[PDB]
């Protein structure tokens, strides 16, 4: 589809502020909506259903810190290619009024989402502010969304993907990064269970 001529680092970098990803600990029952594999790095998770993932730091990022979310290709042969959504759920027009319908990647519940079409890369990434954790609270949770299949023909096809997380300062500058991979299905406990078997 799309081709950019570069990639997206996907290099894990904890930085300055200790930076990494936290997942719930879902197990693999038929129920769950989304559940993290540690052993596989690798997020299994319903058609745009909540996938909360939370955003761990040792020190206080500063004033203005934001964290970005983009999908790449994890095979080599694919990794030029951008990742969208397919001709189906692009023209499905099922947005929030908020994000674009080309796509993949929503957050939900934050009403300061921004999103970038990159207009040398031809990526595309959704960004946040970074917020400490609420009164009570460990950790920092944002709700992604991912609005197509794994399976969907004509977007990813069937290809694994890869999620890379950024913090970035106010001007954009790289404070941290992590990633993991994911499968969209519609059964993603029976999937997370069966890839695990084949270990
Ligand atoms: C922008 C976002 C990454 C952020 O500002 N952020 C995330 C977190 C935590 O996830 C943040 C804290 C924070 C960090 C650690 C703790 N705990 C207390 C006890 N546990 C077990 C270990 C450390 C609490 C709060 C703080 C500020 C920002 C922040
Ligand atoms: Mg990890
Ligand atoms: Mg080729
Ligand atoms: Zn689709």
């Amino acid at each position: 589809g799309s081709m950019s001529s570069s990639v997206p680092s996907q290099k894990t970098y904890q930085g300055s502020y200790g930076f990494r990803l936290g997942f719930l600990h879902s197990g693999t029952a038929k129920s769950v909506t989304s559940t993290y594999s540690p052993a596989l790095n690798k997020l299994f998770c319903q058609l745009a259903k909540t996938c909360p993932v939370q955003l761990w730091v040792d020190s206080t990022p500063p004033p203005g810190t934001r964290v970005r979310a983009m999908a790449i290709y994890k095979q080599s042969q694919h990794m030029t290619e951008v990742v969208r959504r397919c001709p189906h759920h692009e023209r499905s027009s099922d947005s929030d009024g908020l994000a674009p319908p080309q796509h993949l990647i929503r957050v939900e519940g934050n009403l300061r989402v921004e999103y970038l079409d990159d207009r040398n890369t031809f990526r595309h990434s959704v960004v946040v502010p970074c917020e400490p954790p609420e009164v009570g609270s460990d950790s920092t949770t944002i709700h992604y969304n991912y609005m197509c299949y794994s399976s969907c023909m004509g977007g990813m096809n069937r290809r694994p993907i890869l999620t890379i997380i950024t913090l970035e300062d106010s001007s954009g500058n790289l404070l941290g990064r992590d990633s993991f991979e994911v499968r969209v299905s519609a059964s993603p406990g029976r999937d997370r269970r069966t890839e695990e078997e084949n270990l």
